């Protein structure tokens, strides 16, 4: 049984509060910490933040402290349940929080017990935490992700022009994770030249993923740059390009905006028609196998209509937030193809874990995903090797809350020995592996 | 006795490799991890990569990590030393490297294993981290360090024309170290306001160490944001200045050049008499309370003589690195009166802390510092702790790389509940 319980505000890689949740058990203690996103989709679960203007500019997380400390502690003790029992400790939170949405308690403080719960579990059973996923999922042989990286950031996470929020390499050919590591930091210094040679040191600074922020506009040149470091770096063969879109945050009166950081002028306002067009021909003179976020998160006949008519993979993350009853719907609508897992988009890991297996069952990828306020926990890497789903993204190769996951698979990936298997092109289906 | 050694490359914040090891007693894994410097200095010990032109562009390190692997971790275990015995384990590593600045195995291999052997130490001592370093040191009584967050990168951690290399803000008046993580967080955030209302959303992206990158000339400039943005946050009485110049990166042939970023143009050369008089004017206008590296590593006059004209905290970083022989020449010279804590400056736990003492016995102020390549590891809020030096700098709020240390320096305070003692308005000597 868990012995005691204690929550506390920590800082995120963007400086603003969240919630981190220390667990006692006869093992030790174990910690946990919950991330949180500016690109958030409305049907989200909610984040609970204090709303005081006199401090940390509303951005507080005390109400969702006290609410573990002093409610969720004491019940989960009560039950003298083990820290085993993922999915009977998470029902205990779901039924007392009663709420669709996770509004009575946050979704942020329950999933930080949640996930304290899961790495306290994985000691009491004396496993790795990507072995205790595993098994609380039912899967047996373990596959590492190819990791994709996002290096070139726009959107809501960089003060640039370029609307499409990122801008990711995926080492689909490396031989290891390991090497996927080293292909792709080499992709990224050798773009850091590029993008200095062309733009200038002051195009060189980060956003908040850890990509580069040059001042562009046209999302052609991202990807003109990313391909050129891809070649520069010698590997045209075995890097391919993801993007996020995330285009509910540039959705405008039925069109969208690819200009939404200068000042509003609806004439240059496309039709979702115009921004599919644009996508195509991105897959026709680059290497993408992965649009993420094509269409806003209720532009439900542009997203079926896209994916039936392109043969890459199109990931649902605001369309669906990790969350069966959207999913279900993605499924029935054919509206996409994978699902982003964010275990703070739904609020648990067992819900998190059903999201996964849902999509998986319905020959859908997933690909596990950081947010882009980010701690030092690595749950994740351990979160994706569990599931075995092939594909995460967890940030560009620059800023520690980016490579504490990256290092944590490597580190997963010599554990594992001879048994290491990498996802490479197998990434949309490492099952057959 | 230490069971297992073993290392591996990961990534620091950079995406460079560096050096990690994890250490296996009888209590379990401890692991650590080595940072790296960008401005680093030409006294520093041997920072170790492997020249592979064509592997992470001349940036690996599997030499240093083969040195651990295949030469001091089979010596450590084979010696059967207690992971306590932290001088005995490292003064065994200095001597099978055999050289004066670490150049055979690269002071990254030996200070990967020292820093995991003080952890496994800590452990067989049962007692916190923090609290293991402060009986290593001499020290019974810990206190919280008031943090120096750089909110605006310059020099060699930004694309921009700014010189000098960290404009940072020190919450001296907080209540607790908690509150001075709340100040320098909300006016990091201020900051973005300030400069994106005035330079627009370009200017807003950051550098190496999580401070704002803005395209400005004018160390002034820089001067004038952080203060503005202290002010709008409503904390002029609370929160101070305090500056990384880094003017090693910017001597030239006897001179310093305030505009290095741009092409050369020795007309613009200013001397050190000239430098020591913009620092006077930046200290008369704005709240600057410290001044790190103003002159270059070797140029003792300039220091001796700035030092002893102007009352602010005045810290040595590559003119000391944190090596205690230098410490002594800067001691005698009277060129500075803080020193800048790096423990892979020097290579080892044991030395970093000597150079402590020898600091702190001589009256000096020490910042115990991060690198502008880190880690997730946190070993340095427990070192500043641990040695009661009143102050450290880690990063902006900003990058979790910084905001590990800063989150583990909340836990400290949190732990050490009702004896917890902020160094506050005395974080230049906080032994009174
Ligand atoms: O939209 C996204 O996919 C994420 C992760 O990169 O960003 P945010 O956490 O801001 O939603
Ligand atoms: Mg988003
Ligand atoms: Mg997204
Ligand atoms: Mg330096
Ligand atoms: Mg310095």
């Amino acid at each position: 049984s868990i012995q005691k319980i204690w929550a506390r505000e920590i800082l995120d890689s963007r400086g603003n509060p969240t919630v981190e949740v220390d667990l006692y058990t006869a093992k030790g203690l174990f910690r946990a910490a919950v991330p949180s996103g500016a690109s958030t989709g409305i049907y989200e679960a909610l984040e609970l933040r204090d709303g005081d203007k006199q401090r940390y500019l509303g951005k507080g997380v005390l109400k969702a402290v006290d609410h573990i400390n002093s409610t969720i502690a004491p019940a989960l003790i009560s039950s003298g349940l083990s820290v085993v029992e993922q999915e009977k400790l998470d029902n205990l939170m779901l039924e007392l929080d009663g709420t669709e949405n996770k509004s009575k308690f946050g979704a942020n403080a329950i999933l930080g017990v949640s996930l304290a719960v899961c790495k306290a579990g994985a000691a009491e059973r004396e496993l790795p935490l990507y072995r205790h996923i595993a098994q609380l999922a039912g899967n047996s042989d373990l596959i590492l992700p190819v990791p994709a990286f996002n290096v070139i950031n726009g959107g809501s996470h960089a003060g640039n022009k370029l609307a499409m929020q990122e801008f990711m390499i995926l080492p689909v050919g490396a031989e290891s994770f390991r090497d996927a590591m080293r292909l792709g930091a080499e992709v990224y210094h050798t773009l850091k030249g590029v993008i200095k040679d062309k733009y200038g040191k002051d195009a060189t600074n980060v956003g908040d993923e850890g990509g580069f922020a040059p001042n562009i506009l046209e999302n052609s040149e991202a990807l003109e740059l990313v391909k050129e470091a891809i070649d520069k770096a010698g590997y045209t063969e075995k890097i391919v390009i993801g993007m996020d879109v995330a285009a509910s945050e540039f959705y405008r009166d039925g069109k969208y905006d690819l200009d939404f950081k200068s000042p509003t002028d609806p004439s240059r306002y496309i039709t979702g028609d115009q921004l599919g067009a644009l996508y195509q021909d991105f897959v026709r003179d680059y290497p993408v196998v992965s649009i993420e976020d094509p269409f806003d998160q209720d532009d439900w006949a542009a997203w079926s209509k896209f994916t039936a008519n392109v043969g890459i993979q199109i990931v649902g993350d605001d369309l669906t937030v990790t969350n069966p009853k959207r999913i279900e719907r993605a499924v029935e609508e054919k509206a996409c193809n994978c699902l982003l897992l964010k275990v703070n988009q739904i609020g648990s890991v067992t819900e998190a874990i059903q999201a996964c297996k849902l999509a998986q069952e319905n020959g859908w990828g997933v690909m596990v995903s950081h947010r882009s306020g980010e701690t030092e926990d690595t749950f994740i890497a351990d979160l994706v090797v569990g599931l075995c789903t092939g594909q995460i993204k967890t940030g560009a190769p620059c800023r520690s809350e980016r490579l504490a996951k990256y290092n944590q698979l490597m580190r997963i990936e010599e554990e594992l020995g001879d048994e290491a298997r990498f996802a490479g092109h197998n990434f949309r289906n490492p099952s057959v592996l």
